[PDB]
């Protein structure tokens, strides 16, 4: 069945599924530079672009 | 808008046309010829051409 799934590997599958979810998780944040606000919704924030 | 400014920004617009005033305003003065008039309500005063 395409719409099925054998019970008995749910625990498997699912921390397969998050083994996947952390190896897509291993980067670092780069810096991209800021703009100093112009508009008064947040007066003097700096805002990332 | 063509017709707007910036609220945040005046105090640089002001402080920027105040500059532009001295920097305008900075001259010597010439010692141009005069001319003496006869008029019934300036006696013989040396008026400057």
């Amino acid at each position: 069945s395409v719409r099925g799934a054998n019970p008995l590997m749910f625990r498997a599958n699912v921390l397969h599924m998050l083994l996947e979810f952390v190896l897509d998780n291993l980067y670092l944040n780069r810096h991209t530079g800021f703009s100093q606000d112009h508009t008064p919704f947040t007066e003097g924030a700096n805002l990332r672009s």
